[PDB]
C-alpha cells in the first residue's frame, strides 16, 4: 500500500461545512475499522485529529468528525473557521509494520469565486521531433483554488514513465496556474491511437485527448 | 499543545553522511519508546520511514535509521542520496492515545551538480486555433539550482504581458521544473514573423524561437 485517494480543494466560506474523504482499495481501509486524520498548516506542526475512525485527540474542538463506509473515510469540518486553512492526511495500518496515507485534501476558505481548469495540452514542435524528442505538456491554468489532479493516460490506459505536474502559481490575476509533461521517444508517442490529460478540482474533472500526427 | 523538537535544517554534503535528532518530554519521547518519523517530501505526502524507534519499514531503505537516546531521538542517514532532501518528523507518546510529533527538521543535501534548463518553446495546437484561442507555453525543465528567469520576447524587442509564469517544483529527481505561457489571438499571430522564449539561468542563458510556419 502507497496511497489513499483523497480531493484535492475541498473548500467553503465560514459556516460552510466542508467534508472531505480518504477511499482506499478492499481492506486496509475497511475492515481496518481505523484510520487517523491530519492537520498541516503552513509550518506549523502537523498534527493529528480523528484518532482511530472518530474518537478525538482530547484537545481538539467537537465540531471535527470523522468516520467511516466501505472504503471510504471522511472528514467533516462543521462550520468552517478561518483558521481552518490546512492539508488533510489519512493514515491506515499493515501488520505490527507499515501504513499509508491519503493524497492529501487542502481545504482553502475562500477569497475570491472559484474556478476550474482552462486546461490545453499541447502535442510535440517539429524541432522536437527533428530532434528526435518527445514530450507533451498539460497546460493547466485559470484556478481557484490551487489543488488540481493532473492524471494522464495513453489509449485509455493509467501512465507514469515520465510525468510531472509544477505545483501552482498565484498568476498576477491572483488565480492559479500548473504544468504537467510526458516525456516520450517519437518510439512511444508513434505507436499509441491517442493520449490524454485528465485535471481534477473540486467535482469538475476534465479531460484532453491528442493524437499522433506527425507533420511531414 | 507543544513540540518534541528537532534542528531546522540538518545540512548534509551528498555521499557523506548525516543524522537528525528529536528531542521529547520523560512521557513524549521520555518513556513510551514509539518515536517515529515521517519523511514529507516537501508540500507533497509524508511517508513514514522509522515506525517504533528503530523498526523500519517495508516500503524504505537500509541507510535509513532511528536510535533512542532518552529525551533525544535521531535519525542515521549514510550515503547522502538527493532524494533524502526532505522535512523530517519525529513522534512520540504522552499517554491517552495521543500522538505527538515534532517541528521538522529540512535535511539539504549539499553537493549535487548543477543543471542547465532543457527550454522547450510549443507552439498552438491544431484543436486551439480551432477555438480561436492560442496560447503558448514555453517548458523549462531538468535544470539545478532552482534560479532561473524567463522572459518572453515577441520576434524582436521585449514582449511581456500575456505572460504569466510559474515558480520552479522539484521534478521526481532533485532537479526543476518550470512553465511559462503567453496568450495570443490568432488576429495577433501572424502579425508577427516569430516568438521566444528566453531563459536565464546562472548566467547560461538559452532563448528558443517558435516561427508561425507549422504545419499544426
Amino acid at each position: 500500500p502507497s496511497a489513499l485517494t483523497q480531493p484535492p480543494s475541498a473548500s467553503g466560506s465560514l459556516g460552510q461545512s466542508v467534508t472531505i474523504s480518504c477511499t482506499g482499495t478492499s481492506s486496509d481501509v475497511g475492515g481496518y475499522n481505523y484510520v487517523s486524520w491530519y492537520q498541516q498548516h503552513a509550518g506549523k506542526a502537523p498534527k493529528v485529529i480523528i484518532y482511530e475512525v472518530n474518537k478525538r485527540p482530547s484537545g481538539v474542538p467537537d465540531r471535527f468528525s470523522g468516520s467511516k463506509s466501505g472504503n471510504t473515510a471522511s472528514l467533516t469540518v462543521s462550520g468552517l473557521q478561518a483558521e481552518d486553512e490546512a492539508d488533510y492526511y489519512c493514515s491506515s495500518y499493515e501488520g505490527s509494520d507499515n501504513f499509508v496515507f491519503g493524497t492529501g485534501t487542502k481545504v482553502t476558505v475562500l477569497g475570491q469565486p472559484k474556478a476550474n481548469p482552462t486546461v490545453t495540452l499541447f502535442p510535440p514542435s517539429s524541432e522536437e521531433l527533428q530532434a528526435n524528442k518527445a514530450t507533451l505538456v498539460c497546460l493547466i491554468s485559470d484556478f481557484y483554488p490551487g489543488a488540481v489532479t493532473v492524471a494522464w493516460k495513453a489509449d485509455g490506459s493509467p501512465v507514469k514513465a515520465g510525468v510531472e505536474t509544477t505545483k501552482p502559481s498565484k498568476q498576477s490575476n491572483n488565480k492559479y496556474a500548473a504544468s504537467s509533461y510526458l516525456s516520450l521517444t517519437p518510439e512511444q508517442w508513434k505507436s499509441h491511437r491517442s493520449y490524454s490529460c485528465q485535471v481534477t478540482h473540486e467535482g469538475s474533472t476534465v479531460e484532453k485527448t491528442v493524437a499522433p500526427t506527425e507533420c511531414s
